[PDB]
């Protein structure tokens, strides 16, 4: 069994996070998807909890038909040590192979640990990004074409867009 | 959408876990079922890690039937402060109504944070427990027998008996 | 018994802050008070350690013919976690009714956790603020001014003008 | 200005930890009470938390005609090290002087930091101990009498007794 | 550059101790001498703290002939979750190969890790132990014959036995 | 015996740092070498883990001729609290008498505390700087130079100059 493993702080999930993912389930057996800075909330960067993002990606993951079976979704605080990270991870995850990362620091602690890192199969473009959603909740744009409706659901129940207002004033 | 919570150190996941987790799902449209003492590994007591233990979980809810849609797999750590633990919990959670516990700690930690408590809907007896898991995982007794086939598997893989085994001597 | 909380860090307290307490006083019939960021000192925003303001705010409350039997004085480190944040506040204090706060992320993470919450009653001018009160004691201006004439003496004794001046070498 | 300190759980606070604060009082200008194992609650042993701590001491001091200006009421969490117990209570402190303890770690400590230390002035009698308060608490003994008025009527507002009787089942 | 790792309480740095870190200098280049349980002082098991034991070793190692060149003396705070306590040691030690150790715990973790682990080369027996050396300490027993003399004056400096004595009472 | 205290981040230790040392080394009898921010690793201002700073200072100090009886190497992380960090660093250290630094925090927290506080005896030239240090790493300049040969030595086996390169991507 071949185990890819994503992190993201996937604020919030929306439709390139998804996209990216099943491109990755093409050539993975199981995808680890962690949930990263999973102790950031209530801001306008970070506005939405480990717990409400965990809600989010289980309902967008159930919506789009991808089986049970082939993920998991975990979600990681960061810590104040780079050296350490990796392990933290690892003891919060099944076992796993290969990490999928565009960035550098994530690429390099996971390769020094003698993990095999490629980049994701797809870049989706900024306007599809977390920065244009939450920009868009902001500014009364259309936030909800850029999520699956799974996770729309999710953000009126927990009244996302009127938190992340009241923060901004 | 009425939402259960349930919470347990699964070391490891067993059939009564199961069992419980099945006769809950009769009577709440979801359930969130968090792994407790997250961070306790490497013990007689607490063999598994958090991973370890979300990957068990996570291949049994799947292995079973329940459909993804209607369940949440979270670590959650313990802390030192007892009037935080429900805060906590929140945090790392989706929105929910009802926990099953048969605990009296955490019966009253969140009734008096304002949720509904009730036990869980089925006891079983102590030859199916972890504890008895446990001690035949150390004895080459028939642990096999009181775990779901997919949890066996998990075992298996990570080295779970050696592991144990060699904590004890 | 109707609570009103109020939460701020106070480097030092001074005047204003106390003429917002007194008109809090006026709409409850007990105060809880926390220093914020009681972790922080030796800085030049943070020059005071937690147990320096707890004297100052116990002075000068005492010092202004407010009855003991009207508030609280609580130190409150920050943490990681914004989500927990009222939940320590929580642990740490009295059972309280209502917030006073003009900070947009402290108003939203208590109107979450369902508390009543309000701006404060008076808002002061910038020349009476903490920066203005910490500029002048590097600066030699006229900060004793600006402040109770029981917290000029707890700076006196602590030697605060002289540590905000090393400081900022 | 000679100001002492005390540090103790107090759970609860009773009449025998008032007695001693008293006779501290004939021989220090200001007394610092420091509520030890902050952190602990919703146990047999440690039932109640920091700010319920705090709200019986400020209660009852206040209405036991002791001046605001002569006492302090501060919440100290344990830590890991008690070779920064002494530094960690300094923080959250005024300066003082002078420590009163019966405990032989706690003398050490102070002493070793350079602090005068001494044992309490007064030892209280058998009855007037925590063990006995929450047994009686439990028992449906006569708990009341062993506790300041104003302690009763915080125990009474917090549900303490409904608290410890449900923790014991 | 073949480097071995060891590490304990040593409370004190004793014979014993000194013995098995000879032994092993047979069979490795350099070695890593980790102080564990760093945060552990003040108490009848733990007297010293992390920086009396540093000082120990680096006088005791020095005393007894061995190159500066040949070993590394590092302190390791104790951490809550297994998993990570190898992690743990590794972001503070230089790289090594192989790890000395009797105790299950360590071995597996640094086994499931990826590290050659053996036994020390030595077993001393209980009569040369830090249980037996903190006893003497007590019981004015002859606790010095039992240590290097270099830690023996570590002792006297500090007040070590002055410390055991009042923590005892 | 008089001990002397410095404390830096040395990413990475340089001709510079050891200039300094041997110049203390002309003043008190032992120097405590303390290695600050043990926490970070892994980015562009501060490539290296503690562990292999402890390794570099190891290494440079015994390649140099000093003897082992005038040193101790000590990681330090980083804390919340400037009120604590004294304290933080007494735990972990042998006693000492004096401390050498520059910075006026540093100075401020040591003389609060009671300690004798001096400014390093040599400022070393702007050159030997570790922002030179590491942007000639990532340049291609002449890094080695710059750096105890033993330095050098410990650089190149941890893939040091590999590492600051991938990070800066
Ligand atoms: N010491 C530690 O605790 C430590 C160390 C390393 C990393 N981490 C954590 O690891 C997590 C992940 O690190 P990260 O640097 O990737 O943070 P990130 O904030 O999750 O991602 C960085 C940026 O890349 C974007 N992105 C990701 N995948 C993309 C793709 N396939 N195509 C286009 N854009 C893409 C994200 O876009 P969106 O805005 O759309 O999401 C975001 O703007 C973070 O939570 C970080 O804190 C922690
Ligand atoms: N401050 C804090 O951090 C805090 C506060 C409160 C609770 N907690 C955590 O919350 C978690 C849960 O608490 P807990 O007391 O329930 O611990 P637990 O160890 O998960 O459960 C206690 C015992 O009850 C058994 N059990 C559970 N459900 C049963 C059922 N339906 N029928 C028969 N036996 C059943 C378990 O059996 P098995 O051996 O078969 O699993 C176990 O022996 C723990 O991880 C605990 O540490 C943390
Ligand atoms: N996750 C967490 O730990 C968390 C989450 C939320 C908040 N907090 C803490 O909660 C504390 C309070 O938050 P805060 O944002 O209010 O910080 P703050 O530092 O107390 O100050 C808010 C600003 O408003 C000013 N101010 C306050 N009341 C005023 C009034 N009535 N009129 C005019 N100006 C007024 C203060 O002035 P002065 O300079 O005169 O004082 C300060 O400049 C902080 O310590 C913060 O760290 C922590
Ligand atoms: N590293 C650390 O974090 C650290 C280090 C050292 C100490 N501490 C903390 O410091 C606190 C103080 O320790 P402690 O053991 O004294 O706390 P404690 O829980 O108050 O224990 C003292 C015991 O003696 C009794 N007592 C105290 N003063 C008395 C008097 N004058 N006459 C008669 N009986 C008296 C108390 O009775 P009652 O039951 O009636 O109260 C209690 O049974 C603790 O919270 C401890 O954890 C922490
Ligand atoms: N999660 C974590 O933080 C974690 C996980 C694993 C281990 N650790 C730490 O790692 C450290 C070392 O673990 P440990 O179990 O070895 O503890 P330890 O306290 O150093 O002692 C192990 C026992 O074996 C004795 N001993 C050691 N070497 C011996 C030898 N060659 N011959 C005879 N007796 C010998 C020691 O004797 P003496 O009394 O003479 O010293 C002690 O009684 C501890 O500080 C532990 O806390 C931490
Ligand atoms: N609360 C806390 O945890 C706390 C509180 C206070 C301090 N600290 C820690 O204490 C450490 C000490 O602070 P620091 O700012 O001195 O560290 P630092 O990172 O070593 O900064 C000192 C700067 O001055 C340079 N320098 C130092 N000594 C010199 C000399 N004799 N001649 C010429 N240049 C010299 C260093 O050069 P190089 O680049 O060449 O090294 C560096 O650029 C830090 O790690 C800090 O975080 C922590």
């Amino acid at each position: 069994t071949m185990r890819g493993l994503l992190v993201g702080k996937m604020q919030p999930f929306h439709r390139g996070h998804l996209q990216v993912i099943k491109s990755i389930l093409e050539e993975v057996d199981e995808l680890i998807i962690c949930i990263g800075s999973a102790q950031l909330s209530h801001s306008i960067r970070d506005p939405f909890t480990a717990g409400e993002r965990v809600m989010m990606l289980t309902k967008a993951l159930s919506e789009n038909g991808i089986p049970a079976s082939r993920y998991y979704i975990i979600p990681v605080q960061d810590i104040e040590c780079n050296a350490l990270w990796v392990g933290h991870i690892k003891m919060l995850t099944p076992p796993f192979d290969r990490v999928y990362s565009g960035n550098p620091l994530v690429q390099r602690l996971f390769s020094e640990d003698g993990y095999e890192v490629t980049a994701p199969p797809l870049f989706y473009r900024d306007r599809y990004s977390g920065t244009e959603v939450r920009r868009r909740m902001l500014d009364d744009g259309d936030w909800r074409s850029l999520l699956p409706e799974s996770v729309v659901e999710v953000i009126d129940e927990i009244n996302g867009v009127e938190r992340i207002k009241h923060l901004a004033k």
